[PDB]
């Protein structure tokens, strides 16, 4: 029999409405006593239209059609109306959470015993509701709770980013592929002639350039994965087919932590072997200056620190489990869903990389600067007769002098060969040429190049100009006898001797020209000034990398909003009423920049292929042709 | 019945002595009236006594003797004295020339018809004088006026050179045998030679030196003639006995101007052939810069002045008839008596050939420091890293530039394989080895060695350098894979590669002289360098022999006059009153000397058939004339 507290006093009516949302009732009187709201039949077939709006974000609309059928028209018979049980109340708060947030849970519908009384024959429980709901365009139905949006339970974001159309797709992928490709290439061709002459090549200085390239052809590999047959689809969607959030989890592939591993290990390593790159340097400077020593075997401390950091880094991001998965860069990235662990991790060792490696560079620069002023004195010794090569000493004189030399222009009339030369950096011999039969040096001149033994040339930076005359039978003949008899002592000749025909006032810019090659000539390392540009041009590009990250930084908290107020609009579950348009009304107030992304990947695959150029000397294709030559 | 004019009024006195210059008179009673000189009869014999060194030159000894009997110890019968007949004292005046040419015939010994009628009986003419006089030492009795010695008739000048000893006349003879010998062997194998392929060795600026050597191999014939059997004496001496002067003479052989035509006319076509060589040399010489034959139509021209010019000389030797015969020489020669034609004929001619053909011999060292400067083209191609290569390459041009060179040196870094060589006559490539485990060439050189074939390497000729370093395995390997591959393409490797280990200023002495000899295996005209020695040879030679004969030139006049004092001293005629030696002689050394650098000559000219392509002509030869091919006759 009916219990006394399972039912209340009221009114039979006949029901107006047969189906209660698409299920037929097997009673024919009901009451509006349940329903709060509602005083007729006519307003709670209208409050259930508005309730109908709950559609989507179906496991709620499961639970909560049985309860608004069971209050809105509910069992009347012999003037008493069937209340509903707790448990049909009590099923619905939980999924119908969207509720309590939207809307709020009326008096009428909240679980009080008064209103809704335990162990009561419910009458809706008999009743089928076959009705299942549906998710919305940007949503997609998921039967796997981890993949459930935000309050949305039943529906989860999609695989395919909603902020980026599909053209915006396409375009993004081109660009990856092309950079990639470029990237992986040329990176390969380097590790390849590193490898055909390593016994050479594991030299400490440019080994660097081996294991620098190396990082970026693995993180070219993470980058390319995207491009085989349905790849990224593995890496970036889930089974169910949302996207991959808080990665590593449970019953999922591994696709997406490679993929992620690959690209932020490599990224990792990379920076940190830049900065062993720029301490490299800045150190084998003070090898010849003063006291430093070369590290020619610091193998097992370089390859500690950078095989080591990146490793404790990628291990702790598994931990906290931020790995998230994106369709437009194809990849699986650290803080992708929470900006902040993209800070954290990526953001900040990219700029401590930039602090520290640009300590290095700024170092080796102020050495490399206080050692030129160490070698900065210049002897001019000039043989003049009518004042044309006085007048080239003296013009070489200033230019040396204006780019920091200390000169001092003497006349060989008035000099003393027997350690003429002692104190000096470089030593520049000038002399005009006379005799009509044959090559004779200028009057003042032949003391100094008949005892040019004592003067102490040997080993000597040196180089010869003079002034002569086509119109004459050996043409700067003088330049010619002094260079012979200074390479025949050991001295160094930086250039080739200049040669003025005619009046010197006429090739006033060939001197200037002459004497700024002359200085040019002086190599203050050679082997090492490549390592300096190479060092200064890999801080170029990550300090654009990490302006790019920055900017992402600044801005992903307005996105993230922008991300969330989108989804959740589009998602159609308007429970309290109808719009004054059918217009969909949904928008995104802000998005990422994709080009700041391109701009990030130009720089961040531009210091592979700027790496790469390395081994473009003339060596690389006598390393090329002994293989070919010893395959043979 | 005797004549009154035929005989002389005196007081006759009997014979104190029975004999008159050794004939016993058939009278008792003489006069001392015929001779003005003497009064008494010991006087008479006295004077005979001095009369009678006319022993000496006894054509004259013959005549005086019944004449100096007629007048110093004459016929007195009756108070009267027998005169001599004009006829006896006519017979005198020739043969004993000797008396008026230094004493003077007397008064009383004059043909007078006073003192000498005509038609009277010569009482010594039934009287026999057995006494024919004596010829000394230095001389020799001949019966022929044409072998009578000055003024001394009846006697000559003797075969053997009175001057020279047996010892010095046998120690010139065994050095004219040897030297002789020696060169007629010698021009013989060279004339055999030039004969055994004439064809091949006609060529005009060598077959020079074939009539060089028939000349001194004539030559050695006539001064070698001497050592036949007896054949000296038939040469030297005439008929008689006596040395044979100014032969062409009348009835004397013709052994003395058959031995002096060989002699003099080998020796003056010798000579006039020396000037040939030195005018082909310097007109050879000088055309090597161009096609042009010089030698080409003057062959002919050649021969005409050769053959001609001693022909000439010997006719004129022949026409003066100044050939006399030497026995220490032991040949014919013009000049021997008389200095003066020696000087004119042998002296002059061999002074106008060392002033002709020493002009020659200038202008060709005048064409020898006009000519090296001009022509050699010289390629220096290097790879060089630290200038070790290119310092060499450098201190390489300044070498061959100094030798006269057209040095083009180049960077490996900045040339084109692609007929790289053509029109260089030497190709000089230089490069360093690189490479830590293996040989690596220095990285400019690289492009050249891949496309060396495309140089024009075939044929060339080329010479490898480089710089290394001891201390890395495989010491130079650059130059060692530079040669293989010039080698393997058909190039012609000059000389071994120059090796530098370590810094190439410490080597440099070494460079310089590895660059020097790079030059001289370059191939140069062997033949004319063989014709320049020979002809500064030849002259040395003829100039030596010039020396010797105007040794003798100015030397000969003062010999002549202790040659004639000398032999006429030893003599001892004395017409009416003891130190006899040589003041001064010919230098037998001097002569040694002209016969050494003579003779020499011969034996030095000879020497230009003395090459590896002789012992070919002659293996050639036998082969050929044994019926033979190189192996046997098909
Ligand atoms: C994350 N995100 C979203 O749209 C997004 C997705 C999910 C949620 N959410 O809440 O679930 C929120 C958002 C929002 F709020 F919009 F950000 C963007 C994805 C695209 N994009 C990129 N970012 N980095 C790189 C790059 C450069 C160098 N290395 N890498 C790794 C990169 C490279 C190529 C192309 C794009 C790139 C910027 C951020
Ligand atoms: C000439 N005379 C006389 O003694 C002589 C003879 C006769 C009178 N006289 O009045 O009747 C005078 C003299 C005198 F005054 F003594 F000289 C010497 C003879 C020997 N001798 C030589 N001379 N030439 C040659 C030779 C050199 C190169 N070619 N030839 C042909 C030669 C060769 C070999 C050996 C000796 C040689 C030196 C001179
Ligand atoms: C005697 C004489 C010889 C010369 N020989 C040469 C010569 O060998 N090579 C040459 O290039 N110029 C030659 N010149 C030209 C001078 O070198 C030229 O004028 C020069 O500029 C003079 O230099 P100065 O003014 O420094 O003394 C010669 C000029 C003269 C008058
Ligand atoms: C990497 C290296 C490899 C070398 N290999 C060789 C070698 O195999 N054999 C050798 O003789 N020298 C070798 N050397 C020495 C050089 O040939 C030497 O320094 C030379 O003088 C360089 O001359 P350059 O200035 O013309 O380039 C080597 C030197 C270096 C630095
Ligand atoms: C919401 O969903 C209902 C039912 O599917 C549909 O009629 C309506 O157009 C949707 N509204 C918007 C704005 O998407």
């Amino acid at each position: 029999p009916p219990l006394s507290h399972c039912g209340r006093a009221a009114p039979c009516e006949p029901l107006r409405y047969n189906v209660c949302l698409g299920s037929v009732l097997p009673y024919g009187a009901t009451s509006t006593l349940l329903a709060g709201d509602s005083d007729s039949q006519e307003e709670a077939h209208g409050k259930l239209v508005l309730w109908s709006g709950l559609r989507n974000a179906p496991r709620c609309w499961a639970v909560i059609q049985p309860l608004l059928c069971a209050v809105y028209m509910p069992k009347c018979e012999n003037d008493r109306v069937e209340l509903p049980s707790r448990t049909l109340c009590q099923a619905t708060r939980g999924p119908c959470a969207i509720v309590e947030r939207e809307r709020g849970w009326p008096d009428f519908l909240r679980c009080t015993p008064d209103r809704f009384p335990e162990g009561c024959t419910n009458e809706v429980q008999n009743i089928k509701f076959n009705s299942s709901g549906q998710c919305m365009v940007p949503l997609v139905r998921t039967d796997n709770p981890k993949s459930w949006y935000e309050d949305v339970e039943g529906c989860g974001i999609q695989c395919q980013n909603p902020l980026f159309t599909e053209a915006e797709h396409q375009d993004m992928h081109s660009y990856i592929a092309a950079f990639g490709a470029v990237t992986g290439l040329c990176t390969l061709f380097t590790l390849a002639t590193f490898v055909a002459d390593w016994r050479n090549s594991n030299r400490y200085p440019a080994v660097i350039l081996f294991y620098v390239n190396a990082c970026f052809f693995v993180g070219s590999i993470g980058w390319l994965a995207q491009f085989m047959d349905g790849a990224r689809r593995e890496i970036v969607c889930r089974a169910d087919g949302t996207m991959r959030l808080g990665e590593p989890t449970s019953n999922e592939t591994l696709s997406c932590v490679i993929i992620f591993v690959i690209v932020y290990y490599a990224l990792m390593a990379g920076v940190v072997w830049f900065v062993v790159l720029t301490y490299a340097w800045h150190t084998s400077f003070k090898a010849l200056g003063t006291t430093y020593q070369p590290l020619s075997g610091k193998t097992s401390y370089f390859h500690l620190l950078t095989w080591s950091l990146p490793f404790v880094l990628t291990v702790a991001i598994l931990a906290v489990a931020q790995v998230d998965g994106d369709s437009v860069s194809g990849i699986c990235f650290v803080g992708y869903k929470n900006y902040r662990y993209r800070a954290g991790f990526v953001l900040a060792p990219i700029g401590l990389v930039l602090i520290v490696g640009g300590y290095f560079l700024i170092r080796g620069v102020m050495t490399l600067f206080s050692i030129k002023s160490n070698h900065a004195k210049a002897l001019i010794v000039y043989g003049s007769t009518t004042g044309n090569t006085e007048y080239t000493a003296e013009t070489i004189a200033r230019e040396l002098a204006d780019a920091g030399y200390e000169v001092d222009s003497r006349d060989a009339a008035s000099v003393e060969a027997g350690g003429l030369f002692e104190g000096f950096d470089l030593v520049l011999l000038g002399c005009s040429t006379w005799g009509d039969d044959s090559i004779e040096l200028q009057d003042d001149f032949i003391p100094l190049f008949d005892s040019l033994e004592e003067t102490g040339a040997q080993g000597r930076k040196v180089a010869c100009f003079g002034c002569g005359d086509s119109s004459w039978e050996y043409f700067c003949g003088a330049v010619d006898a002094i260079e012979e008899k200074l390479k025949n002592l050991g001295a160094e000749i930086v250039q080739d001797g200049l040669r003025i025909d005619g009046d010197p006032r006429a090739a006033r810019d060939d001197i200037v020209g002459w004497a700024h090659d002359v200085r040019g000539a002086i190599k203050i390392n050679e082997t090492m000034l490549r390592l300096g540009i190479f060092g200064f041009l890999a801080f170029g590009f990550v300090l654009i990398t990490f302006s790019c990250h920055f900017y992402d930084f600044f801005n992903q908290a307005e996105w993230e909003r922008s991300f969330r107020d989108y989804v959740l609009c589009q998602a159609n579950v308007t429970i309290g009423l109808p719009t004054k348009q059918p217009i969909p009304d949904c928008e995104i107030k802000n998005r990422p920049s994709l080009l700041v992304e391109k701009i990030n990947l130009f720089a961040m695959f531009g210091t592979g292929i700027a790496m790469s150029t390395w081994v473009w000397t003339k060596a690389t294709l006598l390393i090329w042709r002994r293989t070919w030559c010893r395959l043979t």
